[PDB]
RNA sequence: UUUUAUAUAUAUAUAAUAAGGAAAAGUAUUUAUAAGAA
């Protein structure tokens, strides 16, 4: 039913129904293949709002069992494309509470964490992208 | 472009994928001065 209500219409494909699915099935996105379901996650699930970005977030997490390092290129660039889509919910006048920005530090620090967990274990590797600058 | 996928020997040939869209009104003194004709 919920691929009949907002993705049968074309202009506008609303993923809240889907990822909110997703989200409470208890399967959620274990035992998908990582690299077939990042390609198509990020070339389709765009202008999602904040807490399906969230729900999306932990839900890849689950799927990769929480290993940082295994986490790819593709994986960052769709939750930074869902949250750079995101217009500021109000101005704030400092303007430096964001929930974006805040999150969008935590995607950074975790992709540093997963380059030193990598190279402790040493005792493919992710890249950052123009895209997710931008 | 970039990123990945298959294949082959870190690299090569192929296929797919593209983040840059903002609206608004009103806010003088100029300077020195070189002419040709039969």
């Amino acid at each position: 039913d919920i691929l009949a209500k907002n993705l049968f219409d074309r202009s506008h494909s609303n993923w809240a129904p889907v990822i909110d699915r997703l989200y409470v099935s208890e399967k959620r996105f274990m035992d998908i293949d990582s690299r077939e379901f990042s390609v198509w996650l990020n070339g389709t699930v765009k202008y999602l709002p904040f807490h399906s970005i969230l729900h999306l977030d932990e839900m890849l997490l689950e799927q990769i069992n929480g290993d940082v390092v295994k986490f790819n290129t593709h994986m960052y660039e769709c939750i930074f494309n869902n949250l750079g889509n995101l217009k500021p919910t109000n101005f704030n006048q400092d303007g430096t509470n964001d929930k974006v920005i805040l999150k969008m530090k935590e995607l950074l620090e975790r992709y540093d964490k997963a380059l030193k967990i990598t190279e402790e274990r040493i005792n493919k590797v992710p890249k950052m992208t123009q895209a997710i600058l931008n």
